């Protein structure tokens, strides 16, 4: 009886197929011969776009060992050519078929197949990622359109990727939205350049629910009056966030498109700008779109003519080339039938952690659960090990599933409440959920280990990456040591991260929102960033077109667009003429915190002065419960 049968092979089940290698468990896998949209997207030469997630976050851990010098984006190119490589690698284990069906038993699944051939496994596991709606625009994307209106009823990822492509050819774009989260994916310190995955600090949330509310939602939630912040210049952009019933923030659920400002853009690339497109560096800076008039944003019943294909706004009854009705993610799971008869109903928030379905024995999901940010790496890599740990440890799988119904209605509490559920339940906060496998697997830190004050920020502010937990224990990577000293010694040990907790421990919620705003360059949406680049973007689409050998005339002048604008921008007109702590605080903090690195925390002094107390609190932290685990 063939012992794992992995169905599904393309970025996801990597890690795992490692551990099994490494422990001689005997797996055999099973993937269409038709690949991924990744192969789409290769073969048709439209792998012309880099990741929204930072390398650190987006590569595994034993590639990130050989491999990591510094943070930066990597390319579609460069995720692809990785997929590329591991599948060489397994290539031989890999059966090119297409399951249509699994009848699980009592302690195997039967496997149905297109080509006819059926297979035996006592454990199986679906990495076979999701159908997108959209991915057929990116795929059978037409730059020749120019010129035209675009109608958007969805703000993500791939709406923002299409509009960075189209807005270069001045098609005019017309978000019809319920407000949408979006995030600067590089921010400034002291002006250093972080990933915003660098400055989550997650295990806050074990000092309190509310303390970590404060170091992360004012960008989110509709918090500060700062007229400069993206939200009050273009109030259409909030959200109906009444939906969220639970103490954990960010909330699971919640979703946010992570793009390049211009000002960090520009800092990357002004010097070889042509080249750095053609590599797949492209300006999707929303907040200059918005800025700049090249996108608008209307009320979301704003009527439209589909029979005509007409939007009216203000007095202009303006005719549309295409209407994009907005990404929907659904798992592509094969027929599952509950012992060989009833079909298994999928659902993310009835599987533990993503993970482990109710009803089925020895079925497990790998990839289905979606980073709030950072790339899938984080989450993939940590469900591997679990996956791996249920796998290959009757003991591991016994602790588990003795309690799964339990564990789940206390993840479901913890992380949802009362809220029904959602289309996003599968998005989490990365560096909960990696934290969340880790204590379940058994490879975490405890706080109360920690020394000295460096301990304290490699608990605390370190990033919750999957490489964090494998520095030692059961699943730990050559190489983390002198991957995890880079890391440290290029962002000051988090100092920064941990000196923000420090700073707004004694503030209230507005308090702490108004904090975030009184930066030079506060870290997401600051229009005050946005004019000073109007030049750069004319450098930018002449740049863009040159490339992509695009003529367009700026000569002619789309006289309808323009009235448009005007009405879309009416309180950013009134908002934007109204218009630092933050700065002060983070930078004397930030001289303390790397002045005492190798002192003793237990023995600092008692009697600023209680934030020795609070530093000392941090070996004992009093939110560290979590139900679903204990
Ligand atoms: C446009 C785009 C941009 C993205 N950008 C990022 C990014 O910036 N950062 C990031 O971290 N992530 C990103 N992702 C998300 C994620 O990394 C990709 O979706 C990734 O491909 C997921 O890998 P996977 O292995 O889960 O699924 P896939 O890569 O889709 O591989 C699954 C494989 O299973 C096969 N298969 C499916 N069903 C069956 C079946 N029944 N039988 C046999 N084989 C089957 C498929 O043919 C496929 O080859 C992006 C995704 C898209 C679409
Ligand atoms: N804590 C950092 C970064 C941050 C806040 N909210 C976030 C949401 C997502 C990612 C990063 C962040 C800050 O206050 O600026
Ligand atoms: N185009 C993809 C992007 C994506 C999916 N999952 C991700 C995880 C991390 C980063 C990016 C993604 C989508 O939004 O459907």
């Amino acid at each position: 009886m063939l012992e794992v049968c992995i169905i599904g092979f393309g970025f996801s089940a990597i890690p795992l197929v490692r551990e099994l290698a490494r422990t001689q468990t005997e797996f055999q896998i099973i993937s269409a011969e038709s690949g991924s949209v990744w192969d789409r997207l290769s073969e048709s030469g439209r792998l012309d776009f880099s990741l929204v997630s930072s390398f650190q976050t987006s590569f595994y851990s034993f590639d990130l060992v050989r491999d990591y010098e510094k943070d930066y984006y990597p390319t579609a190119k460069q995720f692809y050519e990785m997929h590329e490589r591991w599948r060489s690698v397994y290539e031989e284990k890999i059966i090119r078929d297409f399951v249509t069906k699994i009848e699980n038993f009592k302690d195997y699944s039967l496997i149905s197949t297109r080509s006819g051939k059926t297979y035996e496994a006592k454990h199986v596991v679906l990495a076979t990622g999701f159908d997108r709606l959209m991915n057929t625009f990116l795929s059978n994307f037409d730059n020749h359109v120019s010129n035209k209106t675009f109608v958007f009823d969805t703000m993500g990822d791939s709406a923002n990727l299409l509009i960075a492509k189209l807005i270069p050819n001045n098609n005019k774009i017309i978000l019809r939205t319920n407000g949408f989260t979006a995030l600067d994916q590089e921010v400034q310190v002291l002006g250093k350049p972080f990933t915003l995955d660098q400055l989550e600090s997650p295990n806050f949330r074990y000092v309190s629910s509310e303390l970590y509310d404060r170091l992360m939602m004012s960008p989110v939630y509709p918090r500060t009056v700062n007229p400069a912040v993206s939200y009050n210049q273009f109030p259409l952009i909030r959200r109906d966030f009444s939906w969220v019933d639970s103490k954990s923030s960010p909330p699971n659920g919640l979703i946010a498109i992570k793009y390049w400002p211009i000002d960090q853009y520009y800092y990357h690339f002004n010097d070889d700008l042509e080249n750095y497109i053609s590599k797949g560096y492209l300006l999707n800076d929303i907040a200059m779109w918005l800025h700049t008039g090249k996108v608008i944003l209307v009320p979301s019943d704003t009527p439209i003519n589909f029979d005509k294909k007409t939007i009216t706004y203000a007095g202009i009854e303006r005719s549309f080339h295409q209407y994009v009705k907005g990404d929907a993610e659904q798992p592509r799971l094969p027929t599952i039938l509950i012992n060989g008869e009833t079909p298994f109903e999928y659902l993310y928030r009835d599987t533990f952690m993503g993970v482990i379905p109710q009803r089925l024995n020895n079925i497990y999901f790998l990839g289905y659960t979606r980073p709030f940010t950072g790339g899938l790496a984080n989450i993939t890599e940590m469900q591997s090990l679990f996956i791996h740990k249920l796998i290959t440890q009757p003991q591991f799988h016994q602790k588990i599933h003795q309690n799964l119904s339990k564990r789940i209605t206390a993840y479901n509490q913890h992380y949802y409440g009362a809220a029904k559920p959602r289309k996003h339940d599968h998005t989490v906060p990365f560096g909960f959920y990696t934290e969340d496998i880790a204590r379940l697997i058994g490879i975490h830190y405890q706080p109360n280990e920690c020394r000295s004050v460096r301990d304290l920020l490699f608990y605390y502010a370190f990033p919750n990456n999957a490489f964090k937990y494998r520095l030692k224990g059961e699943y730990a990577v050559d190489g983390v040591d002198e991957l995890i000293q880079k890391v440290n010694d290029k962002h000051d040990h988090y100092a920064q991260v941990f000196v923000q907790a420090l700073s707004i421990r004694n503030m209230n919620s507005d308090e702490a929102a108004e904090w975030d705003h009184s930066a030079r360059r506060f870290a997401f949406n600051d229009m005050r960033h946005k004019e000073g680049y109007r030049a750069f973007l004319d450098t930018y689409l002449k740049a863009y077109r040159q490339v992509e050998n695009i003529s367009v005339d700026d000569t002619v002048v789309d006289e309808e667009w323009n009235f448009m604008v005007k009405e879309a921008c009416q309180v950013r007109d009134k908002v934007a003429p109204n218009i630092y702590s933050k700065d002060e605080d983070v930078n004397k903090g930030i001289r303390l915190i790397l002045s005492i690195l190798d002192s003793d925390i237990s023995s600092l002094p008692d009697s600023e002065a209680q934030s020795i107390e609070f530093i000392r609190r941090l070996l004992q932290p009093k939110n560290y419960e979590l139900l679903f685990i204990r």
